[PDB]
């Protein structure tokens, strides 16, 4: 049997989408799935981790990426989602630099780095209705993102013409994704990316790749609006249908290969007749789509078979 190893925190490994997809991958005649126990990932040295021929491994809060990297170096499996790139995906400055190198449209932005060892002072000038970051002017409205991609405390600053103040986004807490603050002054501690506000129809497009030639998209209400989460009868966030255009399918192809993440979530802003990438999240499954479960398991199983069938001497056409 070809062994597919799943290496992630239990919250991910035991998620509904993961269980649905692993059950379908196991339907492949020559594939066996081994899900690495969280206790083993955290507390056992990598030399005691299970063997696999193909490794599906991804960082989330609490995951020891250093260990996953050492395991891949030790055992040299076929890696679906590159582990070294998952360090860069944690840093919005590294994400944006990769997108730029790939000729991918993204909001105009500037980085404000505050050295806490070298705070003689910042390169930031603030007016009522704009900031200047290393000389570059952002008129309100503009967006302020922590450089840490794991920190979801993204602020939007409104112009005087629209009543001033700010919208403070955060990781969903039940009914809410953002709240208005009367505060008009930017944050004075930390490092941030400042970017131009892209005007959408009030929705974000979420894109989910399975290799560079498959991308499911769906839309949700922007947290940049009032911050009230729309939930269905079953208490799941309301999703709106999306079909990607030819330009957007090319963006998905580029993001998947540039970040070396077979399974990759990213966000698109449909604005000014174009589509801008504002976030790359790495490993992410579509939630509550049976057809996605079917398609994702079939593509990942076929990738494994195409890559490893020859050295296993298994017929594959
Ligand atoms: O907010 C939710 N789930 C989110 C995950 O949070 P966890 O439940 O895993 O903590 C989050 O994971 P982290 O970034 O917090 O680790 C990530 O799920 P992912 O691991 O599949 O990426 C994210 O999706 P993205 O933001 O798209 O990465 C999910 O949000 P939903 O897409 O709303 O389910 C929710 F509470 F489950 P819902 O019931 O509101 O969907
Ligand atoms: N330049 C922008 N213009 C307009 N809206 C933006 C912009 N950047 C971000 N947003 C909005 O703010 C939301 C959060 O920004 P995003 O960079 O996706 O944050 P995050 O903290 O990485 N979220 P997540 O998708 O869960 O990882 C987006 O979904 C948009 O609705
Ligand atoms: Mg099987
Ligand atoms: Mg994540
Ligand atoms: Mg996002
Ligand atoms: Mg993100």
């Amino acid at each position: 049997q070809i062994v597919v190893g799943i290496c992630s925190m239990a919250k991910k490994s035991k998620s509904k989408p993961m269980k649905e997809i692993l059950e379908r991958i196991s339907l492949f005649k020559y594939i066996t799935v081994v899900v690495f126990e969280e206790e083993v990932i955290l507390n056992e040295p990598v030399e005691n981790w299970p063997l696999c021929d193909c490794l599906i491994s991804f960082h989330s809060k609490g995951f020891p990426l250093d260990k996953a990297v050492a395991y891949a170096k030790l055992r040299n499996p076929f890696v679906i989602n590159d582990l070294n790139m998952q360090y860069l995906i944690q840093d919005r400055r590294e994400v944006y630099s990769i997108l730029q190198a790939e000729g991918i449209l993204l909001p105009r932005y500037a980085i404000l780095n505050r050295d806490p060892n070298n705070p003689k002072e910042c390169n930031l000038i603030e007016g009522e209705d704009h900031v200047e970051v290393n000389g570059e002017v952002f008129q309100k409205p503009f967006v302020e993102k922590p450089v840490s991609a794991e920190d979801h405390n993204v602020y939007i600053y409104y112009p005087t013409s629209a009543g001033g103040g700010s919208q403070r986004l955060f990781r969903k807490i039940g009914s809410r994704s953002s709240v208005y603050s009367p505060e008009s002054n930017v944050r004075k501690t930390g490092s941030y990316i400042y970017e131009e506000f892209m005007p959408t129809d009030g929705t974000d497009v979420k894109v989910y790749t399975v290799g560079p030639d498959y991308a499911h998209a769906e839309a949700r209400k922007s947290p940049a609006l009032d911050g009230k989460v729309e939930r269905d009868s079953e208490g799941k966030e309301v999703r709106y249908p999306v079909i990607l255009n030819a330009r957007e399918k090319l963006i998905a192809w580029k993001v998947c290969l540039a970040f070396k993440q077979t399974v990759c979530g990213f966000d698109l802003l449909r604005a000014n007749g174009q589509s801008y990438v504002c976030d790359v999240n790495g490993f992410s499954f579509v939630k509550n789509s049976m057809k996605y479960y079917d398609d994702c398991a079939k593509i990942l199983g076929n990738i494994v078979m195409r890559e490893l069938a020859p050295q296993f001497h298994i017929p594959w056409s």
